[PDB]
């Protein structure tokens, strides 16, 4: 494997204290797509000052990012103390088609120390460390973000001038405050400016050595290093992944001032990254000399499309996120950053779905009512009911008895009630609680030996229960009974062969034994015919006294269909919202497998009745006959057309929702047609919607002016004047 | 190899014990079931399972496999793919410019 | 094993695939969307095996 060098000697670490409330700051920084912020340059091609369009993974224009800030650790006097970091180690994130970051943006400005912000130190760029991989889980103390097998390490060492990449198996360390230790708090790494980053000797292994205190590197398969130089100018960086492996991008290497990103490097690892995290870090400088660090942001890539404004020097200077709003879509439709003034149609609102409505047959029910009357059979004489294709509620069935034994083999007792199966079979018999030690499929007792057995090819259950005083149709045997012997004497009248009961079957001896055993120790014999090989059937039985309430036992077996599982615990909206109708909005629906989405209303009937589905000449469903006997009609759903007014001379806009009217219009839209409505809000946050003869509008203003030609007429007598000239 | 081996099933059980979700392998990616399956399959028709993490919503990883007898000469196979580009085309056949 | 694949991503390098062909007896040779002769002679941003 890779020669990373020796591990840290101590297993011990400096304690990591989580100080995350000190790091709370609100400082969002949305992407300025018109400055080409966060845009990765296209691969392998360059262009003149012509505008082109493109598709690829890019940050969303409205993404303000995730912000991270590093700080110095605890220090007092002139020396180091326990590390102080934010709780960033616990921020496990799902990897999501890469990311780009903004770094050093606040360099050459001032802020506060954050961890001890009263100091008010100036802020400068600091490089972040990260951990990536295919799996995550708990640390031995239950802490989040442990990674498994091999993971990526993005760690700067010493000063930002040296950067290293690794693919390694991390090994936890058992010392105090470290990942295998039981004193562990949180993972962190650190740097010490008093001995690290010396001006004549930058410490190339500094941050790696602090990393080594928490994890021993193990079996590393890759390592890389890079040469970097310091720069207060804002930089962009990012990561993507393909089947060719991970790719690294930055603006620093090529486009220092424009911010276009280029693929600085690539990595051999193509193992998919499913998770992403950022490593906490701390500065271990003298307390008075602690330095505040510049804000850092992360943005997530998405499969968006853009206008791109190349310069003649080939740098993209501007871009348009086509899907950000309707105006941006118009720019993309005209392939330009300066659309001619006019009124233009834009895509309609989708409206919105409402909770679903479903109608299907319901009333099957599993016939289990024979259990509630007459005298139940003796345990060797158990009665069986087979069920297929029907609906049941075993927990309701079992609430008719008090259960003194609920167990099963190869299925949990709770799961057999809830699982769907191809069949459900129940065996029932009287059974005293005094014999309960002998009722198991594995029991050594005479009940399992001769009276009842269950197959091990199917999941099975055994239940003991007793009858409540309000189930008066149930009656009881004079004595509880069972067979304690069943064998056949061999025809030579000396040899004898026992007959253990077959799984899921009556013992052969049940044919000679009376329906109940009249007295304990009664026995019977039957001569066997020469067709049986001769011999004698032999059997005997035993009894238990009758009790105040009947005691009972049950056997249950099931068969799971591969695709035939027709027996299920369907309930007719028990513990549910009762969605068989809505009167209504735009609910998704299913009607005996017919499906669509739409609004229902209680209308009048049309024939032919009981044909259920009424259709038009284009086969659109018109309406439906419900099983509550009422016709309802269906109008599916409708959408709201939108258009906008664009004044290119002032570079301003306004909108029209047409026929919808302002009764369905609100300051924001829940439906929705575009990722934001904020472009309207730039002036319309202060105004109500206005109704016009064509339709509801925003930002139009009732000036009641009379003008011959607005150059943006809305039709009718309506008109839309531009703001007056500068 | 001691035996040639392969996975003939890879799916995850639903946490409610009634249904199971198939997992066909994604192009150019390892199947998720590789995390539980052994480096060789010890016996034909062996199957293995791992409980899914709470972040996955629960349920069980499930996989099974089969084997083929070892042969006198090793049998092997290859997959070859290529990638197009412009100024990134640094891989070529050996060339002579004389 | 068929679920344990090794991958080699090739960049920046020169090749002669017939040297590899001399090392094995091929009992199945086929291509997809390209002639087998052309994939040997075509130049690429990457070659993956």
């Amino acid at each position: 494997y890779v020669d990373v060098g020796p591990d840290s000697v101590k297993s011990a670490c400096i304690e990591v204290d989580i100080q995350q409330t000190f790091f709370d700051k609100t400082w969002p920084r949305p992407i300025d797509v018109s400055k080409a912020d966060g845009i990765i340059y296209p691969q392998g091609r360059t262009y003149s000052n012509i505008t082109i369009t493109y598709q690829g993974l890019f940050p969303y224009q409205g993404d303000h990012g995730d912000m991270y800030v590093y700080s110095a650790g605890h220090a007092t006097g002139t020396t180091p103390q326990k590390l102080f970091v934010a709780n960033y180690s616990q921020d496990v994130k799902q990897f999501a088609n890469g990311f780009v970051v903004r770094i050093g943006a606040a360099a050459n400005s001032t802020g506060t120390v954050i961890i001890s912000p009263s100091t008010s130190a100036t802020i400068r760029k600091i490089y972040p460390a990260f951990m990536l991989g295919s799996s995550v889980g708990n640390f031995s103390d239950g802490k989040m973000g442990r990674f498994f097998n091999h993971t990526l390490v993005l760690l700067p060492d010493g000063c930002g001038t040296l950067l290293r990449a690794f693919y390694c198996i991390l090994e936890p360390r058992s010392g105090n405050h470290c990942p295998a230790g039981n004193s562990y708090t949180s993972f962190a790494t650190y740097h010490t400016p008093a001995t690290d980053c010396s001006d004549g000797n930058y410490n190339r292994n500094a941050s790696l050595n602090s990393f080594k205190e928490y994890f021993n590197l193990r079996n590393c398969t890759f390592m890389y290093t890079y040469n970097i130089t310091e720069d207060e100018i804002l930089e962009w960086f990012g990561i993507t992944q393909t089947a060719q492996g991970v790719h690294l991008f930055s603006s620093r290497y090529v486009d220092l001032y424009g911010g276009n990103m280029f693929q600085f490097a690539t990595l051999p690892v193509y193992d998919t990254i499913k998770y992403y995290s950022i490593i906490p870090h701390s500065i271990r400088s003298i307390q008075s000399d602690r330095k505040a660090w510049a804000a850092f942001y992360v943005y997530k890539l998405q499969p968006l499309t853009f206008l791109l404004d190349f310069s003649v020097d080939g740098y993209i200077r501007r871009a348009i996120d086509c899907g950000f709003n309707d105006l941006s879509q118009l720019h993309c439709s005209y392939e330009s950053f300066d659309v001619e003034s006019g009124v233009y149609s834009v895509s309609s609102f989708e409206a919105k779905p409402s909770g679903s409505v479903v109608e299907q047959a319901e009333g099957v029910e599993c016939d289990f009512s024979p259990l509630l009357s007459g005298t139940p059979p003796q345990v060797y004489n158990f009665k069986r009911l087979v069920f297929t294709n029907c609906n049941y509620n075993l927990t309701k069935l079992l609430s008719l008895f008090s259960v003194n034994d609920f167990t099963c083999s190869q299925i949990s007792p709770a799961a057999i009630a809830s699982n769907c199966y191809s069949s459900l079979i129940l065996d029932y018999f009287s059974y005293p609680l005094s014999m309960k030690s002998d009722l198991s499929v594995s029991s050594a007792g005479p009940i399992s030996q001769f009276n009842y057995k269950q197959s091990f090819s199917n999941p099975t259950c055994l239940i003991l229960a007793t009858v409540p005083h309000n189930l008066t149709t149930i009656t009881k045997p004079l004595k509880y009974s069972y067979i304690n012997k069943c064998s056949r004497f061999l025809s030579d009248d000396r040899t004898e062969v026992p007959q253990l009961v077959n799984a899921n079957q009556y013992s052969p001896c049940v044919s000679i034994v009376p329906s109940t055993v009249w007295e304990d120790g009664d026995y019977y014999r039957k001569q066997l015919s020469p067709l049986e090989g001769g011999g004698w059937l032999v059997a005997s039985g035993s009894t238990v006294a009758m009790t105040e309430q009947l005691q009972m036992g049950f056997g249950i077996t099931v068969q799971y269909g591969t695709d035939t599982n027709s027996v299920c615990p369907k309930l007719e909206f028990a513990n549910d919202t009762k969605i068989a109708s809505q009167l209504g909005n735009c609910v998704e629906y299913s009607l005996y497998g017919v499906s669509g989405r739409g609004v229902f209303q209680n209308c009048t009937a049309v024939g032919v009745r009981q044909q259920r589905f009424v259709y038009d000449a284009y086969q659109n469903l018109v309406g439906y006959y419900s099983d509550d006997g009422n016709y309802y009609c269906l109008r599916a759903c409708v959408s709201v057309p939108v258009s906008v007014i664009y004044d290119k001379e002032t570079k301003t806009h306004a909108t029209l929702f047409g026929s919808v009217a302002c009764e369905h219009i609100s300051s924001t839209m829940s439906q929705y047609s575009r990722s934001t409505r904020s472009m309207l809000k730039r002036r319309d946050s202060t105004y109500g919607p206005l109704q016009t003869p064509v339709g509801c509008v925003l930002g139009l203003v009732n000036s009641s002016l009379f003008v011959e030609d607005c150059k943006l007429p809305l039709g009718q007598s309506l008109c839309a004047l531009p703001d007056t000239p500068s």
